[PDB]
């Protein structure tokens, strides 16, 4: 496995290769990130939430998440959205990120982006996108305001009961 944002990721299918790529934020800052290229499925296991994730290169395809309560589930969603490396997440950075503060000098850009959205995920959630759901029994959608919905959800994301 490996650990990212307090979650243990275990690949269950697929594969990927690593390459450095530049990306532009919503404030048109250029970040150099390690992009993982390939379709992969993962289990994400945290202390307070768990998820199954399917992703492709820079794209979240499916995230089904369960957890203790809304705060834990939200945190898993944020980690998954940042781990996806999706453009709408990079573009949700609307101000400059600080890479000079001594406390930030040992964060790689992936970790700078995680810390940014951990502080406040509102813009992330507001710009990710919603879709209609044909709600499956035992699951529910989740809206950008982190409230449940039987009718709509963040794109690709569903909440399961524990
Ligand atoms: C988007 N992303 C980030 N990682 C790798 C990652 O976050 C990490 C974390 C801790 C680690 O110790 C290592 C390591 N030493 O290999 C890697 C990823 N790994 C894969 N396979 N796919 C991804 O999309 C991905
Ligand atoms: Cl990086
Ligand atoms: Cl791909
Ligand atoms: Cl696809």
């Amino acid at each position: 496995s490996f650990s990212f944002g307090g979650f243990t990721f275990k690949r269950t299918s697929g594969s990927s290769v690593k390459k450095e790529e530049e990306v532009l934020t919503g404030n048109l800052q250029t970040l150099k990130i390690r992009v993982h290229e390939g379709y992969e499925e993962f289990t994400m296991v945290g202390r307070r939430a768990t998820a199954i994730l399917r992703k492709a290169t820079r794209r979240l395809i499916q995230l089904i998440v369960s957890g203790r309560d809304e705060q834990s589930i939200a945190e898993a969603i944020i980690v998954a959205m940042v781990f996806s490396q999706e453009d709408c997440m990079i573009k949700a950075v609307r101000g400059d990120l600080n890479f000079v503060n001594r406390a930030n000098q040992r964060l790689n850009p992936m970790h700078q982006l995680l810390r940014h959205f951990q502080k406040d995920a509102k813009v992330l959630f507001q710009n990710w996108g919603i879709e209609p759901i044909d709600n499956v029994m035992g699951m529910i959608g989740i809206l950008p305001d982190m409230t449940p919905s039987t009718e709509m959800s963040l794109r690709g994301v569903r909440v399961s009961k524990m």
